[PDB]
């Protein structure tokens, strides 16, 4: 349980943490892109949509990132075939970065997510140097497109796994 050593952002706030937000990076060694969160508080969970735009078309999935009982760890429960994802809210100043943790079937991968472009160097910096730490290289390191994002998707085009 790699994700059990990293520490959740102290007093995380999901009132401060929702709305929207864009992925920067990706940090995984896991063997149609522009990807954007919309994040919505729902108690102590959070109700988060993906939404990713796939050759013109924008697709939108609904998850629920349930309370663990820590604040900043989450999680998005198996779904029969689908193995449960722990999250980890840890690095973020709510404003204009985030840096999450997700673990699948004991596999650590870390994200960087902005408020909006350009994120600041600093902390693209921090996000690799975060990156090493989790013991994944520099070609492990996926960075998405600046542009093809999306945010809404038809009634044809959701998934809800709630």
């Amino acid at each position: 349980s790699p994700i059990s050593t990293i520490q959740p952002k102290a007093n995380f706030d999901a009132q401060q943490f929702a709305g929207t937000w864009l992925l920067v990076a990706v940090g995984s060694a896991a063997r149609a892109e522009a990807t954007t969160l919309h994040v919505a508080p729902q108690g102590t969970a959070m109700a988060v949509s993906t939404f990713r735009k796939l050759d013109g078309i924008c697709w939108q999935v609904r998850q629920l990132y349930g309370d663990t009982g820590v604040l900043g760890r989450f999680l998005l429960q198996a779904r029969g075939a689908r193995g449960a994802v722990h999250v980890v809210v840890a690095e973020t100043d709510y404003q204009s970065f985030a840096v999450l943790y997700l673990e699948r079937a004991g596999q650590l991968s870390v994200k960087l997510y902005a408020r909006s472009l350009p994120v600041s160097d600093s902390v693209l910096s921090g996000f690799e140097q975060r990156v090493q730490e989790a013991h994944l290289t520099e070609d492990q390191i996926f960075y998405f497109p600046k542009y093809g994002f999306c945010e809404a998707a038809d009634q044809f085009h959701v998934l809800d796994e709630v």
